[PDB]
């Protein structure tokens, strides 16, 4: 065991060694989604920043966490980040969904992850949950959902001009 | 009777009343409509902040009056904030629309509030409404019809770029 | 369903707009004591702003609220703001003997709202009740009610002097 | 009767003049552990401001669990302060393996805490720990539980080397 | 023994030390005080602030005579401290009285110790007193007298249209 | 294809899919390097840094790598990124050991690499990783064989000292 480990029951960490490589991969496949704009045919350069940024803020995401288990006697068992699901994405208003898709799951599970201490009796997984992570992805699914609705509305995909005019005024 | 109580009538008196709580609706409004543009089928951002300076302009409005009747010994007499019927808002077009149309109507209830203190003889409560609105809600309804003009000369409302292209450049 | 709805049930999406009118229940009517001391014959000065500044503290925090709607999927829903039916607040004790009555009923409504957050296992909102609300209309009920002790401890509402002294002093 | 007191149960407050109490044992038990490494004989000074910040803190800690105190018209029924049963502390070593130990039984009293304010319904104190009191000692058990390793491994008490340059290094 | 103890007898350290739980016990007093202005059924905070005032101040006594118990090379031993005497300070002008009357329990107690200093001829142990301690004591009471003759001039503890004219103007 | 793919084989664009995951490997063992040491059990302070900033360094060079295949019109293939070979580090001699293995291995995955681009005629590549890529690691191989070397004058591992003070003075 530990000498810091106090009110921390191993069914609890064992799901903070869950979430650990869940954001690791959103930081993956968000990194996936930047340099895909890198490219000469696809060609929309502040898209990708913005999924540069988030999987940049992704990372202080994933060390947040690694920092309470150790704040609270839990090891650290780290597997694989897997690869992404597509490596072409196609659509500049699929990824904002594929992204969208991703961070439903993520506020999922932090929403199931949040219930477990809820039963285990450690409010203190209360707090650094309540507070850090849950208006995180609220306000990103909100940005988000923002996002979607106006390439459709713009035409996309089906509009071309829709992915320019939104990488200049609304990514800029 | 109060004691600053000088030449006044019970009549305007009892219409400022009339033409104090609907500030507040005209807020209401401006503010129903303006969140409504917060929806996630929506992002429609701009316009949110547009019509949420509009509810704290008409706001003050409100304010811009009720020490005016305890300038002069009138007491208040506010009734029910009564909502609107169009909960949904359809368009921005359509909203500029209902705005402008209530402003419109709202101007003639302070010409038909002129038009009283013209009878009764009271050229103060005449100059107030001078000094401070008739010559502001003129103001308004020019730029609104202009919004209309660029919407609905542009293409919109069946036009989700329009909508688009308007708020970015035009909403502030 | 919207698109950026997840657990947010229909009794608390059906609550959440319950308690913003309720919310801009406050606003106005504090807004009415606002100017009942703005009356000549009343004449008390800081007891208009004290109130003026909750009646725009009370606006600000309905806004945290329709953002909430759509910030968790929900549909605001609006209401009417009924009139204050106390036309006259007597003394300036008995209006905060009227806001501590008010700062209490929206305390239990934010509980047993807290209680079905809970309920419906929805946390991030229950995070959200602590911090903007529980957190605050503890302590609004601290200040409101200290306001109360002295008053009666000086001699409000019989002796007219505490009334002056009050307003100058402790508000200076 | 408490005019402030609101979901406030009975059985909350009796457990917090108790939990106030315990939060001054430890400003006291910092303040023995203070002074006996300014005493010339062990003469550790980085160890003396360290159990004097934290004798200051822990203080700080009895101070606001009481301001809340009469903010939920809860009354504050103080009793003696009794002195530790150890007094010459050993080392530093030893003198901080009391210093974590006496703190663990301050967190297990706070989360016997939150377990009592939640089977009495009392969000705004479950919140209130949740922020002012959940993390802190999770930083103190952080605090504390890893200088006892380093002084471990650097070889205290077989060295009184070790809190020397962990002295001027660790607490400068 | 102490390598470094000169010209210091132990009724000394004894009496020093026993002169550490009535400066610091008086710490305890005034936070009491403190929390009772705290109050919501007194709700007077500069009376609370004052007296967290004391609540230090003479909290920073101890801080000299420990290290001067190290400064002479004796030893500390502590004991408890009690709850005050009484948890309900009755009047604004009476928490006046006791508070007068107890730093002249502490007066004529370092007064009657500043003469064993004398027996065991230990002038630095006069000195120090003479000026660290004792001018300042024999100020603090000669305030709390003006205080006290104001407060009983003033009209307390009849006139509560007064005692709050005090917090206000003298203690702010 | 590409309409700016230019002396840009498929054996040379391989390697840079293989390499980023290389680089990949490689940010993912610095993180958990440098939170083996944030363990309480282990509390090496300022070893967490260097190892996390060099994750955050070792990161950034595969971003670099993963934009030379946009710009050379190049495809990206991410594979998995796999879990790290040791789990606990034993000590701070180990945890470098490890440094220097791998750091060799990846920049002889550069060597034997690099002459890719020398037999398809790669100059663009023939300096990038030059310029870019191949000292920047020779400047933290010797950066580490700096410290591999020290330590094993400091007494370690057997001197459980000599991993206290390369904290606060090496790394500090
Ligand atoms: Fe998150
Ligand atoms: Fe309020
Ligand atoms: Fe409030």
């Amino acid at each position: 065991t530990s000498q810091v480990r106090q009110n921390y029951h191993q069914d609890s960490e064992a799901a903070i060694n869950r979430q650990i490589n869940l954001e690791l991969y959103a930081s993956y496949v968000y990194l996936s989604m930047s340099y895909y704009f890198d490219r000469d045919d696809v060609a929309l350069k502040n898209f990708a920043k913005y999924f540069l940024h988030q999987s940049h803020e992704e990372r202080e995401h994933a060390e947040k966490l690694m920092k309470l288990q150790n704040q609270r006697g839990g090891r650290i068992f780290l597997q694989d980040i897997k690869k992404p699901d597509c490596d072409d994405w196609e659509s500049g208003l699929n990824a904002m969904e594929c992204a969208l898709h991703l961070e439903k799951n993520v506020n999922q599970s932090l929403l199931e992850l949040h219930k477990l201490a809820t039963f285990k009796n450690d409010p203190h997984l209360c707090d650094f949950i309540e507070t850090h992570y849950l208006n995180e992805q609220v306000k990103a699914i909100k940005e988000l959902g923002d996002h979607v609705t106006n390439l459709r509305k713009m035409g996309a995909p089906e509009s071309g001009l829709a992915e320019y005019l939104f990488d200049k005024h609304t990514l800029g």
